[PDB]
């Protein structure tokens, strides 16, 4: 039993900015009050996690990434009631408090208690119950997932059901985002038309969205034609490679589109991306989303006259979705309306996940996931 | 009987820009196809009426300015049949062909026919109506009304009752932009914390269309504080004056609200009113709704994260209404439901036009009409 009882197990640390991930042995204390103790099954390399190591998304340093995992409860801290040992669980890394504006709120996911903002990268208690070398190793936005077992919040776990697939780490963060995109923040309709920009895992996500949510026409937008076929098979209508084109990829698709599409999607996190998926769409209704999130300095020179004839430009994190939502997405993925599972490309050890952050740069694949 | 005959009449003439209207004696040609020739009754002096003056909204010259009025059918051309001689009507600055992508969607008000973006001053023939000095004189976005008599296309008429008060002009343009921005556009909800930054004939309306919608709290921001009095009577729970606090007036609000109100209605024409505006609404779900019009080569520094957390800016024109809905709007204004002679604060005569681009600049009043 380790109940009580400090873990040592293996993780991957990143001691430094653009330095490839470090594996080693670590110690993960007991969960204190409030705090559940969780043993990783899978977990998903986000683009999020590559730009913490690029710097292009702050954060302090020695520090554990991942975010977008599932697993099993191994112990609790007091207090705890809303998950149990045994207990399958995904880890939020946008909590639910359920007590704040956010949360009192059915239009807003984004709970007051994240750390987003504060980039602690420590506990409410502001300490770490991660040790390495003697060192304390900062956390990623109260999950950190990229290690064998972790320490959560209790308002930062969702409870699923117990036979949920290892891939629906995917939901944990990639899938809801890219998917909640399409469904909660645009609110794409029937019959609609679509623009998604940047084929990666959101992208992939958004495409599934788009479709789930009954539009006509879907257009995958990206620079890796080798992802085509992929995008086509979960729901895009057709393909555009911007580089194929000397004119303007925002042109190609108004002219194609009667005007603009009705929704876009950005999953690139290039300014560039952002005005091109923003002009692509209708001016008269067209509603541009922003996922993506570029360098802290870099600013979208943005006309306003481009709003003016009736376009909204919008975003959101974790597609919306509030943690309480995210059981009924596994449920809906294991009862196949959706297929998480197909966006997995490539399924590696722990040992392995340096190459999972080098195939983010390949031009092939959508996501890939560590099975520990 | 006038009927098929030209018309000798008093207009305002803007022979170039930056200079005061010239007050002429014009010719105004019969309808032709499709065409109504309007007798104006009343026409109002909207902000972006003084904005093609300074330039700031490009246009041809010389050109007859105005586009808020309400007035009765003089004459019509051939075929025309929505309308008849001695119908009071509102001449529409965005058109209704009823035909095009944004006429069939019940989500857009920016019909195609509209000459906001090609500013060809003319007719669709491609000829004036308009002479003066033996010069063919240009129209403003399908009406002009600084004259005694106009000729629109028979898309660009609304018929209203009869019996409509003199100060319905404003619903041309002012009221149901400021109006409908609130009621449409932002989709203000009952309980919900407002900000309205400009308090001009747009941001007035659009004080009285949040309270409309049911607003707990509407905060007026503008840097006249002699305006604060009648905007609390008009709805506005409180305003506040950027002038008056060290910080910007934006945490200033979100200090004042819990994190920020839930929608931000920008009625300036400035960059820095409108990242006022967007930074000064809740980070989780805030709404922000841009009006003004800026230089054409200005730019708002747009930085992602402030969408990212759950934000929306978007922008309209005519508050999001349709020509079909104007009438609708007269019967509300005559039903006292909406009080819009409460924002005529000065009525001139057509001589005295220039005193009421000066009051722009004034810092007190909000709309000055003309009564012909
Ligand atoms: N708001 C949220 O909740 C949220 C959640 C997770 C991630 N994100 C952000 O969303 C983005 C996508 O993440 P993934 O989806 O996790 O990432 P990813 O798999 O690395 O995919 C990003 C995709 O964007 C395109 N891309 C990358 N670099 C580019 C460049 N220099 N120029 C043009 N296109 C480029 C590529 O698409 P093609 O191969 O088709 O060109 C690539 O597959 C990241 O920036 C991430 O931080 C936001
Ligand atoms: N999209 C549409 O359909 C539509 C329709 C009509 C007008 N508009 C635009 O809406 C804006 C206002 O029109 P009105 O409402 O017709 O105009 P207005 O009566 O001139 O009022 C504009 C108001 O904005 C503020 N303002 C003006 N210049 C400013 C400056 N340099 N610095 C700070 N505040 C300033 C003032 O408010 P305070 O005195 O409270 O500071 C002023 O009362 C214009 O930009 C116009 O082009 C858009
Ligand atoms: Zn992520
Ligand atoms: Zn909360
Ligand atoms: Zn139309
Ligand atoms: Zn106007």
């Amino acid at each position: 039993c380790t109940a009580g009882k400090d873990i040592t197990c293996k993780a991957a640390v990143a001691w430094e900015p653009h330095k490839p991930l470090s594996l080693e042995t670590i110690t993960v204390a007991p969960p204190k009050a409030h705090e559940v103790r969780i043993k990783i099954l899978a977990s998903g390399i986000c683009g999020s996690d590559s730009s913490v190591l690029k710097e292009i998304i702050p954060s302090k340093f020695p520090v554990i990434l991942g975010h977008e995992a599932v697993g099993v409860v191994e112990s609790i801290g007091a207090g705890v009631t809303c998950v149990k040992p045994g207990d399958k669980v995904i880890p939020l890394f946008v909590p639910q408090c359920g007590s704040c504006r956010a949360c009192k709120s059915s239009n807003s996911n984004f709970c007051e208690k994240n750390d987003m903002g504060a980039k602690t990268g420590l506990m409410a208690d502001m300490t770490s119950r991660f040790t390495c070398r003697g060192k304390p190793i900062y956390n990623l936005m109260g999950t950190s997932t990229f290690t064998e077992y972790t320490v959560v919040a209790d308002i930062a776990v969702a409870k699923i059901d117990p036979k949920a697939p290892l891939e629906s780490c995917l939901i944990g963060c990639g899938f809801a985002t890219g998917y909640g995109a399409a469904v909660n923040t645009a609110k794409v309709t029937p019959g609609s038309t679509c623009a998604v920009f940047g084929l990666g895992g959101v992208g992939f996500s958004a495409i599934v969205g788009c479709k789930a949510a009954g539009a006509s026409r879907i257009i995958g937008v990206g620079t890796h034609k080798d992802k085509f076929p992929k995008a086509i098979e979960l729901g895009a209508t057709e393909c555009l490679n911007p580089k194929d084109y000397d004119k303007p990829i925002y042109e190609v698709i108004c002219e194609k589109t009667n005007g603009g599409v009705d929704y876009a999607v950005e999953c690139a996190g290039r300014i560039e991306t952002m005005m091109n998926a923003l002009q692509s769409t209708y001016c008269g209704s067209g509603v541009t989303v922003v996922l993506g999130l570029a360098s802290p300095n870099e600013r979208l020179p943005l006309d306003p006259l481009l709003l003016l004839t009736g376009r909204s430009l919008k975003g959101s994190v974790f597609g919306g979705f509030k943690g309480e939502e995210v059981s009924r997405l596994v449920d809906d993925y294991m009862k196949k309306k959706i297929n998480v599972n197909f966006l997995v490309s490539t399924k590696l050890t722990l040992d392995q996940i340096n190459k999972a952050f080098e195939l983010l740069s390949s031009g092939q694949g959508v996501r890939s996931i560590m099975i520990y």
